[PDB]
C-alpha cells in the first residue's frame, strides 16, 4: 500500500471528515487528559508581579473516526503540518499575558495516531504568567504561583477537561533558581468557571516557592549592625567636652536613613509594613536614641558649669559630675543587652511564624 | 440530517448570503447591545498617562438571515473557524494604543446562534488605554478613567450602539490592584461623535479609582517629621560656645533638600504645584529658619563679647546674655506649637477637600 | 435590482477594471488632496528626538472610472474589506520611524465613492516623527517639529499632491499636553524633491510648541537660589575665629557642584551651552567667591596675630583688625546687590530675545 | 532541454514525490551531519543569564529520490523559494528563547543537490540562548556556555542527528567579545533526551569562556587599597588631641560601606558569597578596626587627665602617656604588615584555584 | 495597444518566464551596480556598539527578457505589487541585527523597466549595524563604521556586485548628527568573503565619524579643574593650628573618587585604559597629595611643641617653625607650577597623535 494514497483517505475529500464538527456530535461530552513538562522556569519578578515559564503542553483525547485497522503497526508517527486538517481542541490560559509559539526551522508540533483512534497532541509554549504575590513577611516567605487551563468557546456539557492520573506533571533534571527554591508538592485540583454566558471547564496546578535568605542577609542585616556598633562608638570613650560626638552621631543617622530608603526600591509599593521595615525602623530609632543620650548628658554638664560660675558652687559639682558619668556607665551598659533581647525575640517570632505558615 | 450539509447550506455557496452587505439593507440601523467583562486590571502609571486591561468584549444583533427553523434545538455552538463569512461588525477604541489579539493553540473566539437570528459575537482583548489623570493633589486623589468604544466606518443612520440594561459591565471576583481600589459605582453614559466626514455612535465607561495612603505616609512623610525633630535639637540643649551646631544644621538642610529633589522622581512633570511640594517646602522652611535663629543668637553674643573687651563693659553684659537666653528658651518652646498647628490645618483642609471632591 | 450584481459589476470580472493602471493613463497627473485629524499628540521627548502622534489621514481624488449613475442616491458606503481591488496612491512619510497600522476586530478603514467618480480613503496611522529640535535656550524655547508626506514611486508629471483649501488640518477638542503648549498657527507649505531617479512630490504640515517654565523654575531656580542665601548666612555673623565657616563653605560648593550635575541628566549631549549652565555657572562662581572671602580675611588675622607675637605690635593691631572688620561689613553689603543686578539683567535678556524668536 | 521543465518534472505534479513522508520510510534512520558557522557573538549578559549569537545552520542529508543523472554537471544551485516543496528535517533548540529569522530583500536561504541525492541546506539564525553561570568567584571565573540541537518530532529509530568529522565548528576570524576571551577548544559530546512520550535525538557544543580582569581591578580593587591608605594617614601623625581624626574615620567608613553597596549592583542576587565581597568585606573590617583603634587611646587619655586631676597624680601620668605612645607606634607599625600578608594569601589561593579549575 | 494584454504578455502565461531561473542561464555572471542613498544616521550608541541608519538600496542589472520594443517610449514605471514575479536577486548584510522594511499605506518599492532590459530596483530599510569601535583615546577619537553588502545563495561565477562610478554614495542635504561630524570621505573597497561552502561576493563602504569635545570638556574637565582649585585653598591661608583643613581634605578627596567614579558610566566596560582615566587618575594623585602635605607640616608642629614642652628647648623652636614655614611657602609657589606643566604636556601629546590617528 502507498503512504500517500492511504494518507489522503483518512482526512481528505474522499472522507467524510470535516474538521469543524467535534467527535461524538450530539454524544456525551469529549473527555481530555492534559499532560504537562516544565522545560524552564525563570524571571521571577516582583515589580510585574509575574513570571516566565516553557512548557510542553501533550493532550490526549479519542475518536471514533480515524480508526484505520490497515497498517500492521500499532500507531503512527504522522507530519506536523496536517494538524490544520483535524480537530484540535480550545485552550487558553486565564493569567496569561502574551504566550507565543515557537517556529525554528520547523514550527515546534507532534502527531501520533492510535489504532484506535486515540491521538497524541505536543506543543512548546512560553507563558507569562501572572502570579499574585503577598510580601507581609518580605525577607522570609513562600509563594503560591497559579497557572490555569480553561476551555473558553464550549459548556459543560462538551470538552471536559480532566488531569493525568499518574505523572500529571514532571520537571526538567538539574534546574535551578537563582532567588527560589521549588517545592516537590505540586498539588493538582480543578476549580469550574462560572459565567452569565455558560459553565466552562477549568483546572489549575499550583507551585510553591521558598526564598533564599542568603543575598537579603549581606545585603541589608549585616551592614545595620555594623552601623549600630559603630554609634556605639561614642558613648564608651569620648570625653564629655567632645565636639566630634555630635557630628559621628549625625553622619550615623543621615547613612542610617539613606540605606533605609536604598533597600525599599525593587519592591513593588504596598500599603501594609513589611518585616524590613520593622526591622529598619528599630535600627533607626537605636541610633537615633544615642544622639539623645549625648543631649542628655551635656545639659546636665552645662548645667553644672552654669551653677560653677555663679564653697557653695562646690557643693553641687561632685554630684552633677557623678550624676553624668552614671548615666554615661548606665547607657554603656544597658544598649547592647536591649538590642540582644530584640534580635532575639525577633528571630524566635519569624522562625515560628514561617513553620505555621508553611503547613 | 448531516451537520456538513446544514452548515454550508446556511451560510455558503447556495446561500445568497453575501458577507459585505449589511443585515436590513436600505433599512432601519441595526441596533448592536454590547457587554464587557474585565479578567484584569494592572499597570496604572503616571509617566506614561497609560493602563493596561484585559477585556472579554461581547456584541450581540440581529439578523434577518441565518434563521434555520430546521433544527430542533434552539441554539447552536459554531466553530469560531468561520467567523470570517459573516457581517461582523466594526468597532474601536477611541483612546487605544496597541491592542493586540490573542492566539494560543487556538484563537480565542465564540460563536453562537439562535433560531430567530440572534447572534452572540465574544472577542478577547488587552488594551492599553490612554487615561489623562490630573495630579492637582498627589498624595490624596481620585482618578477617573475613560473607555470609548465606537464606530469608525458607518454613520448614525446605521449600526447605533446601545449599552446592556442589565450587568452591563461585570468583574472578576477577587480582582485587587495594589495601588487603587476600585470604586463599585461604574457610570455609564454615551457621548456621539461629529466630524466633517459624517456622525458616528459612541458609547463611554467610567470608573473611578481611590489611591491608598498606605506607601506614601511611611515612605516621605514619617522621614521628614523625624528629620525636623532632629533640627529641633540642637536648640534645647547645645550651649551657645558650639561649632557642632552649625554643622548639624547644614547636614539637615542638605538632607532635607536631597531628600526633596528624590521624591519628585516617578511623577511626571506638571506645571502647576502639587500638595506634597507644599508639605516639603514648608518643612525646608522650618529647618532652615533653626539655622537662622543660631545665626541671631551668635550674633548677638558676639555684640557681647565685643562690648566686654571695651564696670562700664559689666553693664551690658547682663541684659545681652539674658537677651540671648531668651531668645533661645522662646525658641525652644515657639517651634513645635506652630509646627503643630500648621499640621492639624493642612490635614483637615485636604480630608474635607477630598470628601467635597468624592462627590 | 440586487446589491451583489451591481458590487461585483462596477470592480470585477466583468468589468475591465484593472488594479494596476493608474487613472487616466497616459493623461495630466491625477490631483489629490488630503485632509489630516490630530486625535492624539504625546511623548514629546528629546533623546530620541522624536514624538508620537496619532492621525486620521483622508485622501480624495478623481476617477473616470466607477461613475456608476444607476442607483438613485448620490453617494454609497462601501465595505472597507474591498480596498485592495482599486487604486489606492501611494504615500509615504519622509521623517518617519515605525508607523503601524491598527486592526481591533476590524482594520480601521474608510471606503466612500460618489456619483462622478470622486472616492474618500480615511485611514488611522500611528506616526513617531523625529524633530530636530534646538535646544540654545533650554528653560525657554520654541520648537517647530515637521509632518512631511511625499510620493515614494511616482515623478512630478503624475499624483501631484495637493493642500485642502478649508480646514486643512483638525485638532480634537479638548487635547491637552503635559510639557507643552500648542499654537494655534499651522502653516502650511509644500516642497518638492529632487533625486537622481526624479523629482518627487511632497507636502509639509509646521506644528509650534511653547514649553511650560512650571516645572524647570520650581525644580531648578528656586533649590539654588536658597542655597546662595545659605552660603551668604556665615558673612554676616560668625566670627573670625571660626572653624565652622570653612565646612560650610565646602559642604555649599559639594552640594551646588553635585546638583548641577543633577540637572543635565535627561537633556541629550550638545556641543554648544544651553542658558540652564549659565545660570548654574554664575551661581557656582558665587559661593565658591565666599569660601575665597573668608580665605582671605583669616589671612589678614594671621598677619595681625604674627605681628602681635613680635607698643609697637598694638601699632598694627588697630589698623589690621579694622581692615579685616571692613572686608566682612563691605562683601555683607555688596554680595546681594551684585546678585540682583545679575539676576535682573538675565530675566530681561531672555524676556526680549524669546518675544524676538517667536515672531 | 530546458530548465523548467526538468525543474518541475523533478519535484511537481508529474513526480510521485510527496513533501509529507521521510525518505526510507519503513527503513533505517535517516542520517544528519550538522555543521555550525558563528557569525558573530555578543551581549554576554549576567542578570537575564543568557548571550545572543548569530550562526550559519548547515545540514546535509541524503535521499533516494532527487537523483537526476540527466545534466551533466555534478551539483545544481537551485533558487530558495522552492524549499517549501521538499522534506526538510525538524530542529529545534532547547534551552532557546526568541531565535528570529533573517529575511532582507530576499530570505536568507541556500539549496543545493548533488547527482546522487545529497542535499545543502542553510539558514541563518540569531539565538538567544540561556547559559546558567556560576558566580562562585566574580573576578576571576571561567564560564561554560551550552548549545543544544534536538529533534521535537522524530523517535530514536529515525532522524539520528550526528556531528561533523572535521570541521565541525568554525568562528569568523578577527571575532573580539570586549569583556571574555574565548578559548579554541570547542569540545563537542552528545546526549540522547528520554521522555515519556519516547527517546529523541541530541547534540551539544560546549564554549569556554575567560574573564578580563582589566576592568575589575581598576574600579573596584586601586580605589579601595587608596581608601585605606587615607585611613592610615590619622595614625601617624594626628596628635591625641584631635576632633578631626574621628570625623575622617567616619567618613572614610562612610565612603567605603557605599562602594561596598554600589559594586554588587549588576550582579544577579545570588545566596553564596563571592570573592569580591570577601575583599570588600576585609577591607571594611580594616577601616572599621582603625576608629577603634582611637577610640582606644582616646579612652586610656582620659583616665590620665581624670587621674592628673585628682606628686601622686604624676606618678601614674609618665606610665599613662608611654602605654598611649605604645599604642600608637605598634599600631603604626603593625597595620600595614598584616594588610600585606592579607594580600598575598588572597592573591596566591585564588591563583591556584583557577589554575586548577580550567583543567 | 491596451496596457493590461501587453503587461501580461510581457510577464504571465503566455511568457516562458519563469522568475526562478537566472538571466543568462549556463552564461557569464551577471553584473549588479549598487547605489546607496542615506536619509538618516542616528543612534550611535557605545554599549550596544551598534548605530541606526535608513537607506535607499538601488541596485540596477541587465535581463535579455523583458526586451519589449512595442510601446514608442523609452522607459516604463511599473506598480510595485508584480515584484514578486520576477527575478530579485538576493542581497543581504553581513553585520546586521533587525532590518525590517516600511509598509505604511503602501509597501515602499520602486520599479522601473527600459527598452533593451536594464531594470531599476529600489528598497526602502532601516538597518541596525554593528561597528566594533576601539575606545584607546575616549575624549577625542575617530571611529570608523563599516557597511558590507554580500550575495547569500551565489558563488562567483555567478551575480558580481559592483560599486557605482559616479555618485556611489549620497547623504540627504542638511544632515547632522548631535555626537558626531560626518566626514566627507567615504572610501569604498571590496572584499571578497571565502567559505568551505564556496566563494561569495562582498562589497563595503566605510563612514569616518569625529567627535565632538564641546560635551565632555564642560561635564568632566571643568570642575575637577575647579577642585584642584578648591584644595589648593588650603595651603595658601589656614595658619598650622586647623581642624577644618584635614575636613577639607577629606571632604575633597571624596568628591574626587565619586566624580571619577560617575564619569565611566555609559562607556562600556574595556580593559584597556582611555584617557579620561589617566587625566582623572592625576587629578586624584594631586587632591590626595595635598592632604599628605597637612600630614607632614603638623608632624613638625607636634615635634616642635614635644621639644619646647621638654633656653634648649627655645633652640630648636626657631628652626622647626621655620622648617614647618618653608614647607607651607614652597608647596604654595610648586604645587600650580607642574599642575601647568603636566596639563600643557597631555594636550600637545593628544593634539598631536590625533593628527598623526587621522591621516
Ligand atoms: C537612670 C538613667 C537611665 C537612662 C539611661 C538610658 C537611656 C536609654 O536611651 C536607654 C536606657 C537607659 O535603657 C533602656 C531604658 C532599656 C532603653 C531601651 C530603649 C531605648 C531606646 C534605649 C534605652
Ligand atoms: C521676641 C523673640 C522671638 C523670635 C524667636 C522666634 C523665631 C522664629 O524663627 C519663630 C518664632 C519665634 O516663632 C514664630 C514667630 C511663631 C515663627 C513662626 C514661623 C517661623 C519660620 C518660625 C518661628
Ligand atoms: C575693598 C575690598 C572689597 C573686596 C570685597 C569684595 C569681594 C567680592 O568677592 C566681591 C565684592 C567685594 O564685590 C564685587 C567687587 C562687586 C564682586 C562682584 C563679583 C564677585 C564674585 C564678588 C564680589
Ligand atoms: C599590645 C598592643 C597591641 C594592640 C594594637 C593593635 C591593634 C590592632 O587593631 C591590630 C594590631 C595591633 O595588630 C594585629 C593584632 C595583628 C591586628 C590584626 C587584625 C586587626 C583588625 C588589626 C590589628
Ligand atoms: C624641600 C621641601 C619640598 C617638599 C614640598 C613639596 C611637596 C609636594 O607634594 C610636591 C612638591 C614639593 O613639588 C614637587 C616635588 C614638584 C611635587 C610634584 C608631584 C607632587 C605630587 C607634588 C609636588
Ligand atoms: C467521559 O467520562 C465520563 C465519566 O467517566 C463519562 O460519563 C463520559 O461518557 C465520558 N465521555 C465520553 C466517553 O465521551
Ligand atoms: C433600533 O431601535 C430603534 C429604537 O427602538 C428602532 O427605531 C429601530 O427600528 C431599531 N432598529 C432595527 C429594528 O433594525
Ligand atoms: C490638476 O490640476 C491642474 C491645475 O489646475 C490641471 O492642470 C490638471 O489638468 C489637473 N489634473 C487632472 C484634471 O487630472
Ligand atoms: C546511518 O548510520 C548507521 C551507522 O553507520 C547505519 O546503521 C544506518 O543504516 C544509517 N542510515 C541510513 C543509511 O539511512
Ligand atoms: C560582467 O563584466 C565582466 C567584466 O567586464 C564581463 O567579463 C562579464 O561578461 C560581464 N557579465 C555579463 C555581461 O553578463
Amino acid at each position: 500500500m502507498p503512504p500517500s494514497e492511504f494518507l489522503d483517505k483518512l482526512m481528505g475529500k474522499v472522507s467524510g471528515y470535516d474538521a469543524r464538527i467535534r467527535p461524538n456530535f450530539k454524544g456525551p461530552p469529549v473527555n481530555v487528559t492534559c499532560n504537562i513538562f516544565i522545560n524552564s522556569f525563570g524571571s521571577i519578578a516582583e515589580t510585574t508581579m509575574d513570571y516566565r515559564v516553557n512548557i510542553f503542553l501533550r493532550q490526549q483525547w479519542n475518536d471514533p473516526r480515524l480508526a484505520y485497522s490497515e497498517y500492521p503497526d500499532d500507531s503512527l508517527d504522522l507530519d506536523p503540518s496536517m494538524l490544520d486538517s483535524i480537530w484540535k481542541p480550545d485552550l487558553f490560559f486565564a493569567n496569561e499575558k502574551g504566550a507565543n509559539f515557537h517556529e525554528v526551522t520547523t514550527d515546534n508540533k507532534l502527531l501520533r495516531i492510535s489504532k484506535n483512534g486515540n491521538v497524541l497532541y505536543s506543543i512548546r509554549i512560553t507563558l507569562v504568567l501572572a502570579c499574585p504575590m503577598d510580601l507581609k513577611n518580605f525577607p522570609m516567605d513562600v509563594q503560591t504561583c497559579i497557572m490555569q487551563l480553561e476551555s473558553f468557546g464550549y459548556t459543560m456539557n462538551d470538552l471536559i477537561f480532566e488531569w493525568d492520573e499518574k505523572g500529571a506533571v514532571q520537571v526538567a533534571d538539574g534546574l535551578t533558581l537563582p532567588q527560589f527554591i521549588l517545592k516537590e508538592e505540586k498539588d493538582l485540583r480543578y476549580c469550574t468557571k462560572h459565567y452569565n454566558t455558560g459553565k466552562f471547564t477549568c483546572i489549575e496546578a499550583r507551585f510553591h516557592l521558598e526564598r533564599q535568605m542568603g543575598y537579603y542577609l549581606i545585603q541589608m542585616y549585616i551592614p545595620s549592625l555594623l552601623i549600630v556598633i559603630l554609634s556605639w562608638v561614642s558613648f564608651w570613650i569620648n570625653m564629655d567636652a567632645a565636639p566630634a560626638r555630635v557630628g559621628l552621631g549625625i553622619t550615623t543617622v543621615l547613612t542610617m536613613t539613606t540605606q533605609s530608603s536604598g533597600s525599599r526600591a525593587s519592591l513593588p509599593k504596598v500599603s501594609y509594613v513589611k518585616a524590613i521595615d520593622i526591622w529598619m525602623a528599630v535600627c533607626l530609632l537605636f541610633v537615633f536614641s544615642a544622639l539623645l543620650e549625648y543631649a542628655a548628658v551635656n545639659f546636665i554638664a552645662r548645667q553644672h558649669k552654669e551653677l560653677l560660675r555663679f564653697k557653695t558652687v562646690e557643693e553641687m559639682r561632685k554630684l552633677f559630675i557623678s550624676r553624668a558619668k552614671r548615666i554615661d556607665t548606665v547607657s554603656r551598659v544597658a544598649f547592647p543587652l536591649v538590642f540582644l533581647i530584640f534580635n532575639i525575640f525577633y528571630w524566635i517570632t519569624y522562625k515560628i511564624i514561617r513553620s505555621e505558615d508553611i503547613h
